[PDB]
């Protein structure tokens, strides 16, 4: 294929689990997607359409993780990988604001992206990098930090349990692949300790913010 | 015969509402009361056993707001107040431990409990930081915070089921205010009913349920 598609949960958290043309998804004859809610690059009138330039005046660009047939690519930071528009009735809806997850869970790459979210790593080094105190391990909070198993799932924000073999560890810690600079918006709040709603590839999360100090996430 | 009781919503969040001798509880005919989950002084062979000494060795203390009759006394922290056996079928089961309410809401008191809760509140005048219901993160306060209204009508809540007003001996969340790593997230109970206390390291949290 030469078919652009969202990393699936992008599209599933939204309410799409069909496609007639994308092969990530279940498939459907083409009949029925004019009858029923589908991802493609294709219109449809129920309708998620993901398309390599925007087509519409609420088209949500998405710098994020996304695949071309079967081929999964990670994301550029600040360069759109594709568009998506909400088709309701052949009438586009808004969709909600959203950070994305970059593909790394999938292409198993624990790189840093480029070299502004090493920085931004090493600067909230609580959050990011990962470090232990006494026999717990806190903050391996992403894809790149320390103290993680071999594999992790790809999820939004994934459960995974972390460990320093011999002296520490820490079940159910929340792991996410999102560029980390994207929360830089919310690492500044009014008061100290602060709680902002967000959402990762469209599922609805806690961003917990304590000031100069750490955030973490939830579901 | 000493018609003591916990606060009612402790043996309601345990799953027990109806009682042949408590006035708390709902009304049952003696009778049945061997055949129904029930809250009694009295022994039955499924049923919630409030009692002022120990039973057996699975009966937990609780050191908690409580009644005698209609009456609601305070907590005097540091001194069970009643004791609680869970028997089914028979056999007595071991409760989970929880936190418990001071039963100053129902008492119209805002005070201190002892010289220890008031110099916790002055060592953290701002421990708690919020209610998370869902996504929005409402307001929350001790019962005797300053910058709470002197009247709390039952249109504010106090923490268990049927702004958010937490009427428990402070210095028992002391065990949680100071976590290892930076956050961390415990699994409690208040008046049995379970809640999530998220904290920060520097004895600061929210409370969830």
């Amino acid at each position: 294929s030469n078919k652009i598609s969202c990393l699936p949960r992008v599209a599933q958290n939204l309410g799409y689990h069909y496609s007639p043309d994308l092969p990530g998804f279940c498939p459907i004859p083409k009949e029925l997607a004019e009858h029923w809610p589908v991802v493609s690059n294709d219109r449809y009138p129920n309708c998620l359409q993901i398309t390599l330039q925007q087509v519409c005046e609420l088209s949500k660009p998405c710098s994020a993780g996304y695949m071309v047939g079967q081929s999964v690519f990670v994301q550029t930071p600040g360069v759109t990988s594709y568009w998506l528009t909400e088709w309701v009735d052949g009438k586009a809806r808004a969709l909600p604001d959203s950070l994305f997850s970059s593909g790394r869970f999938e292409t198993n790459s624990r790189a840093f992206l480029d070299e502004a979210e090493e920085k931004f790593a090493a600067a909230h080094p609580h959050a990011c990098l990962g470090e232990i105190n006494k026999s717990t391990v806190g903050g391996s909070h992403f894809i790149f930090s320390q103290y993680l198993p071999p594999l992790l799932p790809a999820d939004a924000v994934a459960l995974v349990g972390a460990s320093l073999a011999g002296k520490a560890a820490a079940a159910a810690c929340s792991v996410v692949d999102v560029y980390a600079p994207s929360f830089e918006p919310y690492l500044h709040p009014e008061t100290l300790s602060r709680v902002y709603k967000i959402m990762i590839d469209f599922k609805p999360c806690r961003l917990m913010v304590w000031r100069n100090a750490t955030f973490y996430v939830q579901e």
